[PDB]
């Protein structure tokens, strides 16, 4: 229907359209903008023409780019002018959670196929916090759909990289404003310690997305000097285009920081995304999605799935219009996704199968700083860490005045309540995982390593367990060789002033994603950082990654980089246009 | 666009081509075509500094150029503090 | 089969170039002479063995007659031998 | 004072500290946090604890990295717990203004030695629009000062730079908060249309800080692979450290969008910056200055000092402690400053000395695109570019067809009052370069060349002057050499299918920044490209930049460029480490 | 690729009875990139450049980062008989 005070505003930017335009005939209602011949500043010269008419309007450039024509622009005008999520409420830590509990579709929560549900755990209690939607291969096809519908018809193709930025750094500072909304459901969901999930799981996540943001407008391609066909000229150039749909699947020992890790960089490139949380912790995953409505991301660019890995991850590799995997997690899982890459449409694969990571501590070292960054590197973040150290090799001339200290800062770490401010070491994850452990303890004292401290569960409501620590532990050993994925610092003496010797020892294993060096001496550090077959070499320090350096696995710890430059390097592809003139 | 959705329309998709004087068709047609070595008025023109893969079915990783060293070499992180 | 090999063994880097079926598009706005040669010099180059080879040439309806009657001459001219 | 109530705060505050830090012995009133042994986690852990403590509080982590002593702890926390800028109101498009008429020296609003002002002028009306202070050499050392102290011992030189970015993005949002009000001022103090200020003025100086922000944590150096001094290892890496103090002077054709173009790059960088507005236009500068301290820029990074350009853009490359010049405007000028440069400590100069940009259109073009670009080429914002078509190389088959279309146009372009919406063509900057453009038009009839439409001032309140054309036009008149800096489109006749000769009448000029082409045929355009001496070619478009795309002289159009990545290392340095081990 | 260069004639000649590549190609093509190829990545040795990465400073601790692009090791490529 359109009016008679419709009809008078109507006209009257008709009568703008035969100003703004150069040639203009005859403004019908067939007639496009842009066709006619209408720069970037006209459409700023529309909007604020119309402005003076309609006095409230609240009108922006972007509506003007999707209605082009004269009667796409007019139903659009005279629409506006006469013109609910499914939560989980839970008030703890001072703060009403609304944490989503269903699938993410195209910016739409929605429940599986037949409303199939399980429950994910709190590890505090031990109770349930909610059950979360089963994600089945039907809705796996609808994800994969919305994320190629997003990105060969949608907004997020045809819009310009500054633009994609724009919305991903806003993602940051929705992120930001919902960031003790977040901190707290790390807390619940994963386990995490509240002032360590400011720090780590959200503020490495808000980092991540205003890093990736700033890049999407800095991607840039190259242009080559080839062999001129002379006399004849050759212009050759490169550009970075997207990829498409990106396939990635994450860990669970941090929810919400390696969901961005991968997410960021595919989004910063130009990439539709299909996430697949860890099924033990989805809801930071599904709070996420929430916010990306909020942030004003295109519906259909994130998609979230919370299931079983076995059920949704196999699809993804299988599914040809998905064009990239991102996985990381377990081996024996990790090479199975790379095995159907190949049987499929060789998509593309980047992994980050954990790693068993050495720490070097010599007599140089200050000692006091080694006992601090020796329960940093192991003891962060309930001891569940990929690039956790493995192997503490420490000098034979301080290995009974390092373990001594370490025993009593051991003794000192408070346990307890993740979400309460005085608790230091928090519960694990998932139960499954911690029952491992107690069996990982139990066959070092079999195999022969003696229990210093810990190594057994805490007697406690919770899913708790000791700061555990070893000592007189050779190479051939069980423990040294396999990884632990837990709180349980494993001690290796070395001789005096042999750098050769225990870098033999150190690298000798088939994983070896990070590792560390304590020294005072340049001569060493500089020397064991060149030795050491490692993608992430510390030195004084350890567990001291950032947004910007690049990071990823060398040998069995895999290949393809996350965080940097090099991480978009991945989800792009290298056009190369060749002229001749 | 009917020619493109043709051509694009193959699962295997390493290099194209596009012989036209009109600009605003080559270069439009530059960015459509699903593949990863563009030729425009030519064919063949590959040349060791240039790089060279596939997209789709035709692959991954590049071979010339600087991109085909990334292949074959490997990134280590050394950090410090002080 | 290479990089099905190269999962459960290593975990191993692998690159590709598995062929392709490369599109030629020829508009009408072209110079024709020079579509020949290059038409020629696309699919018949190196014995025809070129995995950047011409697949298939989307020639123009307005000029695809007078194409391909150019190219049947030039054909019988290619010498062939030792 | 320490009353009783806050000692039982001061000793759970220690009680925290001992908890908190590893060895800590004793916790006394001059210990510190850092030096004992605190990771970055501990500082959150800290905040976190006290927040439990007392209710409100409102803490920040920055406030702990300055107060590291537990007195100057305590002596913060007691501070807060128990605990006006003069402007020139006006106004004017349904916008009350806040516009500073004062200088801008470490954050702080000041008048001039002896409060020496001048008037700044409204070029639609004729009449002042309050009056600015003049800048001394005494306050420009106060500057230069102030740069020198934010830079070394300030704040601004010791966070990080991804923290420069999360400031310099604020800056933008700030900006786009107050971007109305920005176009609003631009109209008033420049002349520039409020349509155009929107897009370009304002426009691109939000998106331009914007961008500069992303690119501060992203600025890497290289580790070089050098010949090892076998068999003794040899590291060898560079650091791309901050210049330090940068004395920008900007240009009147554009006020805050050379600002932005000049500073975001400095600032992003890590340096401190001395601004010198242009003396005409320095409202936007000023009223940027308010916008710093919202913003939340450490006080003292950028300084603003408007007045006279001899006075104080000579102090600046005489002064040693500045360490980078970025001149823009006239030439004879722009000569002047890099002589005394080099008499003073071989700071370093970047240059954009004007131009004469040439603009070819070939037979093959679309005719109806090459009009409304014609135009946009050169009357785009009031003539007053310095990218703006110089000389109009069209072809003599379509001479007549071109020029008679653009007649037409002309008389369309409405001419008004800037801040009205109708308005296409706005009025010029200060009336010294009115009469000037008067003389040129003059001197061009006299020279003998064919006035087809304006050539004169419109009697009318203000500093308008209408849109000029020239047809007839040979290379040894005085309007084809010497720039217009104008709107005045200056067409010149070729031969049908001369691609050669014209490139050779094109490129004989000393003065070379922009160019462009307009044709179908890619054997031309790209050829053209090539052959074109200068930075910014353009091929079926004519003011395209963008803040990603570089943009600088060639020959006496200057060098070093500004906007894109290539701005960054004229306002960068680079450090050379190499170890032996 | 200068010794390469010198027996350039010979692998041309290789080339046409081994491959069946044409002799006059097989000097511009086969054997010519081969030569072009190995003195490009010769030059490329000694420019394969890191990065010092600008990172969140443990303030009042100082933190430098740096990448090394070192080597895989062993490289098993596989070439086609095109
Ligand atoms: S599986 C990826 C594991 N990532 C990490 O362990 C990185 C977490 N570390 C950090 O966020 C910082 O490096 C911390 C621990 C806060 C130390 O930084 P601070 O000394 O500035
Ligand atoms: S002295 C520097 C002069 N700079 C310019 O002339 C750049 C102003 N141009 C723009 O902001 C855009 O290029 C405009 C004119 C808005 C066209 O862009 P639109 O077609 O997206």
């Amino acid at each position: 229907e359109l009016t008679e005070a419709e009809l008078a505003t109507a006209e009257a930017v008709r009568s703008s359209w035969m100003r703004i335009l150069p040639n203009v005939p005859e403004v019908e209602d067939s007639t496009d903008f842009f066709k006619s011949g209408a720069a970037s500043v006209d459409v700023v010269r529309l909007v604020e023409e119309v402005k003076e008419l309609c006095d409230g309007l609240e009108l922006e450039n972007e509506d003007v780019y999707m209605a082009t024509t004269f009667r796409g622009f007019i139903q659009l005008l005279v629409r506006k002018l006469r013109g609910v999520i499914n939560y989980v409420e839970k008030a703890v830590n001072k703060l009403t959670l609304q944490m989503p509990y269903q699938l993410f579709i195209g910016g739409e929560f929605v429940d599986a196929e037949g409303s199939k549900t399980y429950n994910t755990i709190n590890p505090t209690d031990g109770s349930v916090i909610c059950q979360v939607s089963l994600a089945q291969v039907s809705d796996v096809d609808k994800a994969v759909a919305a994320a190629k519908e997003a990105f060969e018809n949608g907004l997020w193709g045809k819009i310009n990289a500054r633009d994609r930025g724009r919305l991903l750094y806003r993602l940051a500072d929705v992120m930001e404003q919902h960031q003790e909304e977040l901190a707290t459901i790390e807390a619940l969901d994963a386990g995490a310690v509240y002032t360590l999930a400011l720090k780590t799981h959200v503020g490495m996540s808000i980092q991540t997305f205003r890093y990736f943001a700033g890049w999407c407008d800095k991607i840039q391609g190259a242009t080559i000097p080839i062999n001129q066909a002379r006399p004849n000229r050759n212009l050759t150039l490169t550009k970075k285009e997207p990829v498409g749909v990106c396939g990635i699947v994450i860990p669970w020992n941090y929810p919400l920081m390696m969901l961005s890790w991968k997410t960021a960089a595919c989004l910063a490139a130009g990439n539709t995304v299909v996430i697949k949380p860890a099924q033990v912790t989805p809801l930071t995953a599904l709070k996420f999605a929430e916010l990306t409505l909020k942030a004003g991301i295109p519906k259909g660019v994130v998609n979230i799935l919370p299931g079983s890995g076995s059920l949704v991850g196999q699809r993804l590799s299988d599914h040809p219009d998905v064009r990239k995997i991102g996985f990381t997690g377990s081996t024996e899982v990790g090479k199975h996704i790379m095995k159907s890459c190949a049987l499929s449409n060789v998509k593309k694969v980047s992994l980050e199968l954990g790693g068993k990571s050495p720490l070097i501590i010599f007599a140089d070292c200050d000692l006091n700083k080694a006992v601090q960054m020796g329960m940093s590197s192991v003891f962060f973040n309930k001891g569940e860490n990929c690039i956790a150290a493995g192997r503490l090799f420490v000098e034979e001339s301080i290995h009974n005045q390092f373990v001594q200290k370490v025993v009593e800062e051991v003794e000192k770490m408070k346990i307890g309540n993740p979400l309460e401010r005085d608790t230091n070491h928090g519960p694990q994850n998932h139960e499954a995982h911690l029952r491992k452990l107690v069996e990982y303890c139990q066959r070092g004292v079999k195999e022969g390593a003696t229990l210093v401290c810990g190594g057994n569960q805490v007697p406690r409501p919770g899913f708790f367990f000791q700061p555990t620590v070893f000592t007189d532990v050779e190479d051939h050993m069980y423990i040294a060789k396999e990884e632990s994925f837990g709180p349980i610092m494993i001690i290796s003496r070395f001789a005096d002033g042999d750098v050769d010797a225990v870098l033999s020892r150190a690298n000798a294993t088939e994983f070896g994603l990070a590792s560390g060096v304590f020294t005072r001496d340049i001569n060493k550090a500089l020397y064991v950082s060149d030795k050491l077959q490692a993608g992430t070499v510390f030195i004084n320090t350890y567990n001291k990654t950032d947004v910007a350096a690049p990071f990823g696995g060398f040998k069995q710890s895999g290949f393809g980089k996350d965080l940097g430059e090099a991480a978009l390097n991945e989800y792009l592809r290298i056009k190369t246009v060749t002229f001749e003139y």
